[PDB]
Parts: C-alpha cells; sequence; structure tokens
C-alpha cells in the first residue's frame, strides 16, 4: 500500500523510502549536488556494473546490475577493460554498511540516478528496487574497450541484453558528460565534449569534426585524432584538450548507427528521453522487472536543460563536418565566436582548482 516519506515524497511502496536517506548521503558525503567527476564516474559504474552479462555464455557468466563490482572489488575492477573503476567502487562501498536494507545491486543504480539528476539536462530515469543482495564476480571479457570496433560493440551489447543500434548510441549519450583519465597516461580528465558537466548533444555534433591533433600522445590504444585538442597542461595547467575516442568516431560513422549518432545533434528532448530508455533497461540487466518494485519517485528531479543552443564550439564550424548520413540533412547551427580554442574548464564552477571527494578502499588501479 502507498505510504509518504519523512522528507513528503508520496510512494506506491514503503520500502522505497530506504533510499530517501540514501540520496541525501551520497550527495553529501559523495557527489555534492554536483555534476562533477565523482558523479561521472559513478555513472560509468553503473555500466561496468550491469553490462557484465551474457545471454550465450548463460548466468555463471555474469549476473548483470547485481553489485558485483561492490561485493567482490577485488576481481571485477582489476581486470583491464575496468582501471579506473576503482575510483567509483570504493566511493561507494561504504555505503553497504551505512544503508545495510540496500541491496549492491540497488546501490549501484540509485547512485546513477542521483547523479544524473546532478547534471542540466539529464533525464529523471527509472528505479526499480529490489536487485538481490548475493552474486558473484562476473568473468573477465564482458566490458567493450574503446578500441573495438561497430560489430565487436553492437553483439556485446545484443549479447548483454537484446540492446539495438538505437539503444546503444542512446546509450552514448553518457559521454556528453565524460572524460579520460586512463586513456593516455599523462593526462587526467580529457573531456569528451565541450560541456562535460552539462547533458546537451554536443557530443554528437563534435564527434562528427574533423579530428586535428591530440591533447596528449598520438598514439594510445582506443584514442583517435580530436577536432579541439588544446589544453593548458603544458603549463601546469589542468584543463585538459579534448579527447575523442576510437569508439565513438567509429558510431558516429557507420552505416548501422551513424543517422542515430546525427539524429541527436540539437534534439535535446529526444536525446534525453532516449537515453532514459535505453538506460532504464540497462539498469535492470540480469533480473526479471516483475521481481523488482517501481521506486522512480524518490529519483530526484533534475537540474533543467540550461538554455543555450546547441552550437559549433569556438574556431569550428559546419565546413569541418565529416557528415555519413543521407537520411537526415544536418541542422544549421550558430557557431560561438573566437579566433582561439576556448580552454575546457576542469570544474563545473569554470575554474581549475575544484576537488573531489575519494574514500580510500579495496579496488586498486594501475599506472
Ligand atoms: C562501447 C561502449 C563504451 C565504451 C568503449 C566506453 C569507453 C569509455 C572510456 C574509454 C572512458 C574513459 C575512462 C578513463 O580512461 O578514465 C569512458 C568514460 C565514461 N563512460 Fe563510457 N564507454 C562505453 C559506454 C558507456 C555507457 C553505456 C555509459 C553509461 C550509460 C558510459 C558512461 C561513461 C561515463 C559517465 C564516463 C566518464 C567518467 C568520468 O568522466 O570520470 N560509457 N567510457
Ligand atoms: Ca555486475
Ligand atoms: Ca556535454
Ligand atoms: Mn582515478
Ligand atoms: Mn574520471
Amino acid at each position: 500500500p502507498t505510504a509518504v516519506c519523512s522528507d513528503g515524497t508520496r510512494v506506491s511502496n514503503a520500502v522505497c523510502c530506504d533510499f530517501v536517506s540514501l540520496g541525501q548521503d551520497l550527495q553529501s558525503m559523495v557527489l555534492q549536488g554536483d555534476c562533477g567527476e565523482d558523479a561521472h564516474e559513478i555513472i560509468r559504474l553503473t555500466f561496468h556494473d550491469a553490462v557484465a552479462i551474457s545471454r550465450k555464455l548463460g548466468p555463471s557468466a555474469g549476473g548483470g546490475a547485481d553489485g558485483s563490482m561492490l561485493l567482490f572489488p577485488l576481481v571485477e575492477p582489476e581486470f583491464a577493460a575496468s582501471n579506473g573503476i576503482d575510483d567509483s567502487v570504493n566511493n561507494l562501498i561504504p555505503f553497504l554498511s551505512l544503508h545495510p536494507t540496500i541491496s549492491a545491486g540497488d546501490l549501484v543504480q540509485f547512485a546513477g540516478a542521483v547523479a544524473l539528476s546532478n547534471c542540466p539536462g539529464a533525464p529523471r530515469v527509472q528505479f526499480l528496487a529490489g536487485r538481490p543482495n548475493h552474486t558473484i564476480a562476473a568473468i573477465d571479457g564482458l566490458i567493450p574497450e574503446p578500441q573495438d570496433n561497430v560489430t565487436s560493440i553492437l553483439e556485446r551489447f545484443d549479447d548483454a541484453g537484446g540492446f539495438t543500434p538505437f539503444e546503444v548510441v542512446s546509450l552514448l549519450a553518457s559521454h556528453t558528460i565524460a572524460r579520460a583519465d586512463k586513456v593516455d597516461p599523462t593526462l587526467d580528465a580529457a573531456p569528451f565534449d565541450t560541456t562535460p558537466f552539462t547533458f546537451d548533444s554536443q557530443i554528437f555534433l563534435e564527434v562528427l569534426l574533423k579530428g586535428v591533433g591530440f591533447p596528449g600522445l598520438d598514439n594510445n590504444t582506443g584514442e583517435v585524432s580530436s577536432p579541439l585538442p588544446l589544453g593548458d597542461t603544458s603549463t601546469g595547467g589542468k584543463d585538459t584538450g579534448l579527447m575523442r575516442l576510437q569508439s565513438d568516431f567509429a558510431l558516429a560513422h557507420d552505416p548501422r548507427t551513424a543517422c542515430f549518432w546525427q539524429g541527436f545533434v540539437d534534439q535535446q528532448e529526444f536525446m534525453s528521453q532516449s537515453f532514459a530508455s535505453a538506460f532504464a533497461k540497462l539498469a535492470v540487466l540480469g533480473h526479471n522487472t516483475d521481481d523488482l518494485i517501481d521506486c522512480s519517485e524518490v529519483v530526484p528531479v533534475p537540474k533543467p536543460a540550461v538554455d543555450k543552443p546547441t552550437t559549433f564550439p569556438a574556431t569550428t564550424g559546419p565546413q569541418d563536418l565529416e557528415l555519413s548520413c543521407l537520411a537526415e540533412r544536418f541542422p544549421t547551427l550558430s557557431v560561438d565566436p573566437g579566433a582561439q580554442e576556448t580552454l575546457i574548464p576542469h570544474c563545473s564552477d569554470g575554474l581549475e582548482n575544484c576537488t573531489s571527494v575519494q574514500f580510500s578502499g579495496p579496488a586498486t588501479d594501475s599506472p
């Protein structure tokens, strides 16, 4: 039956109420209301946790969205494909004992939903609760890597949960709030779009620009040339230049995915809704939803989409596009004024000096 939570939220099931205090603690202790580093890493973790499941190999290969990354932190986080996931894992582990009624699987997905809510333009995602509190570690080899080709990526997502090419591209809207710490051993927080604290369609536009250089080294696995490689890190600054992943480039130009990729350019609501639908499917891999309860009402209302239109970043323009989609014309968009590349801020407040919460814990990472 219905009930009302301590914060006034109307819920269809009183067991949803335990998530209210969890959300509050996730914000006060880790996320700090920001679409920042810790939020981004936690959203990345929802994917690393959930995608480790295989129809063809059967249940023993992995239980999907099951908290396996938190419950066996000495196994999957140290597989090569998850290098760097230790930060999010170690940040979430303490919540298992602080909120002992909430399973690890539920914790991972709820933390991702709360993190998304901090990002202007992000959808208010579905949240179903009730994932069991026990599992085993997944096998290695189930997480796509940025050097993988589109056939491989599409097969992996299809085998994980029957995701279509459209749903894959939709999920990759997440790269609108993403940066890389491990791809280039000389760079920290190399952003994938010019607005890494805004859940917008800049990623879709910017991957379609011609690459002209690299923000760091020119030969990292899984990395390709960037259209906006300039940063201030050569003089000690923290505003790393923009990085492009091979996989994002490949998705943007493959015949199976290129029209879906371009279709999100300057289509904020379509992008956010499409991401939401695919992400809800991702969040329940390893579960029959009949065995879960709807606690969507305790996901915070997200920060609204920004007013700013989708635009070409300074020094770029439509003449720089490499287009592959015949089915839809690329829209006419304004160009941001400026003669030199605009530094991409390291922090959501526009500065370089922000710091992030990091708890110590059992998961580790490699140089
Ligand atoms: C083909 C599939 C994917 C590939 C190859 C891929 C690859 C990557 C890589 C290489 C990084 C940088 C990690 C680092 O070096 O620090 C990254 C970051 C990230 N990924 Fe993706 N990813 C994929 C799909 C997804 C999905 C489905 C989601 C979530 C729905 C996601 C969310 C994120 C987020 C939020 C970050 C940023 C973390 C941060 O900024 O701290 N990724 N991904
Ligand atoms: Ca898992
Ligand atoms: Ca963005
Ligand atoms: Mn790290
Ligand atoms: Mn990171």
